[PDB]
């Protein structure tokens, strides 16, 4: 019944491809913080709509810009000078049978939130202004419950793809393992002078891998340059602990290459963040659904983050797509698995115009072998899809 | 010597997959008109820094929110209610040497002058706001690469592709348009291949003072129809099925109708880098950059002339030598400049029957040239020669 189609694919698998290039923008990276308070003023608001009314009512809040502000960084502790300015935009529903529901305050407060439990030594009351253009929308409830009576998995609403694949490579997992580390409870408690604005860039070449860390340093936490550089060498040593358990490769690690103390440059920052700076964030500029930027690999250009999770497909399909495809990598005898799932509007997205599946099989096997459980994998998930609401709202599934 | 690499890879080419999935968002698309204000303001400051100091300071205007706007269609002509809100942000340097550099001026009347000229219903004075954020610098009147940047690009274009790029560049066509008015310049297109045969779905709006009633929309949707059924002959002898704005209604009243031709004027939203990639397409089945190349300077900023160095690279080796397919990605090398990158590697499928002996040599030289014309690149991009979008 549903349009899936399994294929084979002949090609280099990424780990015997010669170039391999993968990045990710960590928690702090002003773009990164755009998706967080996307998603952040997205969940708020789903978990409002329930407990007022019961159901998620339609919003989508993917959009948001980060205006960087200006500061004078020191060691031993600067300051900002002028504070970073963010616009929440999208649209939600703000009349409710001629009530009014209260999306500018439950925004604001849920992308305040989002801050401070992620960027640890900003001072979101005074270095923040968040303001709110969310779009005004209206329902009548009545309405609203006899759309989904009339329609228990939603329809779709756009005609979009979600691209997702599996499984990871080892500059993938190192990349990926990297960000995560450093910007973990653990680490930071460990090393409160490491900020959050954590990119990181695997570039492998054969059998070698060079692995450079640009990692934004809280000026109050190091009094001296010697100390900046003391902390730059536990970044290092901590990531080569980790690459030891990740790969075999040889990898070079190198954190804040453009760092030249006989000129007095340090990546010192008074938050930990270079949005202080003046640099700027949007939605969907940064990290695919699995975390990552993959050159080596194919992605859907929808921004997840902030996407209604109830029907909205660039959002629903690009978590499906990854699943699926771990699905298969975990399960059958592929050495690699790329899944496209194109919605139809006015169709259940449970219902897609094609799920797509390509594989590169392993060596002695044929995608013919195995593709009706291949099949058989991205039917459960798309006949189960509305599962993807439930684990976006118990926080189970990041989306960045 | 730079150092270009050029080899052979087997792969199924992208035309004999099974499946294929292909986009385009098109000018007035709001994601499109976010990228579209974005560079228009940084070749309006390019031009102004130069006219004043003989240079082009440093900017990026990559940066910019379409909020949408309300309105009230109708046959016959309805009205916007309340205006698109435009934010633009980014950084430019405004002090020059203690005077002041008019960085607001120059983007507000780029970002109004992008405006009135892509979208010919929009009343940019009543319908729009314009806002700027755009960062404050300072400074005191062939570059080296500062980063590991990366450009990636490919050629030829599939069938698929071809479609999807060419059904909306006909409909929003200044051809065209004089000919049938009533469509917007709000296009999105979104191409399915299933084997040999193509799903091609169309949104388009359509401008509510161009037809008087519902009668009129939907002949305007079947010339939309024939005229694509038409470009499609051109292209292709697979089958193809076209389908234009697919969530009409009419029982129910429902028609993809709009005040000025846009769907921003509505409540849609858009922001830079949520579309088409520098060769103006969204393409899933390939690979593709992250960076948004729009409001990017093209003078100092490493990705955005890669990214569009790769695709040149492609085309013309696609255009000259045979190769079935051909993909070209660029890194810098940190402290190198950036004519002089850390890689170039270009990866060909020959065409069937070749071998990449025949031409290697030929394709090393392309490559080489336009590495070595990096400057002429920028020029091309200033001058209008070269979308990003
Ligand atoms: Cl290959
Ligand atoms: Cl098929
Ligand atoms: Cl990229
Ligand atoms: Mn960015
Ligand atoms: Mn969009």
């Amino acid at each position: 019944a549903r349009n899936i189609v399994v294929e084979e694919i002949v090609r280099t698998p990424v780990e015997m491809q010669q170039v391999e290039l993968v990045e990710r923008k960590g928690i702090g990276h002003p773009d990164s913080i755009a998706d967080g308070i996307a998603e952040a003023v997205s969940r708020a608001l789903c978990r409002e709509y329930i407990r007022r009314y019961g159901v998620i009512l339609h919003h989508n809040t993917d959009q948001v810009e980060v205006v960087g502000g200006r500061a004078y960084p020191r060691f031993g502790g600067g300051e900002v000078v002028k504070p970073i300015y963010i616009l929440l935009s999208g649209r939600a529903v703000e009349l409710v049978d001629q009530e009014l529901f209260p999306v500018h305050e439950v925004a604001i407060k849920a992308a305040k939130n989002y801050l401070k439990n992620a960027i640890r030594h900003l001072d979101v009351e005074n270095h923040v202004i968040i303001d709110s253009r969310i779009g005004q929308g209206s329902v009548d409830l009545v309405s609203v419950f006899n759309k989904a009576r009339e329609n228990p998995i939603p329809l779709a609403n756009d005609t979009s793809f979600g691209v997702g694949y599996a499984p990871l490579s080892e500059t993938e997992r190192l990349v990926l393992e990297t960000e995560k580390l450093l910007n973990s409870e653990k680490f930071k408690k460990e090393y409160p002078a490491v900020g959050e604005d954590i990119k990181v860039m695997g570039l492998r070449r054969g059998n070698e891998i060079d692995l450079t860390i640009a990692a934004a340093i809280v000026d109050s936490e190091v009094a001296t340059p010697k100390e900046y550089l003391e902390v730059k060498d536990k970044i290092k040593e901590a990531v080569e602990e980790l690459a030891k358990e990740i790969t075999s490769r040889k990898v070079n690690i190198y954190v804040n290459t453009a760092d030249d103390p006989e000129r007095g440059i340090y990546y010192i920052t008074v938050t930990g963040t270079s949005a202080e700076a003046g640099d700027d964030g949007s939605v969907g500029r940064g990290n695919r659904v699995n975390g990552l930027i993959t050159p080596n690999r194919h992605m859907s250009m929808e921004a997840a983050a902030g996407k209604n999770p109830v029907s909205h497909v660039g959002k629903i399909y690009n978590i499906l797509a990854m699943l699926i495809a771990e699905d298969i990598a975990k399960t059958l005898p592929v050495e690699e698995v790329y899944v496209r799932i194109l919605s139809q509007i006015g169709k259940p997205i449970d219902q897609p115009l094609v799920a797509s599946i390509q594989v590169i099989p392993k060596p002695g096997h044929s995608v013919k072998e195995f593709e009706k459980d291949a099949y058989s994998i991205a039917d459960e998930w798309l006949a189960n899809i509305t599962k993807v609401q439930k684990m976006i709202l118990e926080d189970k599934i990041s989306v960045f």
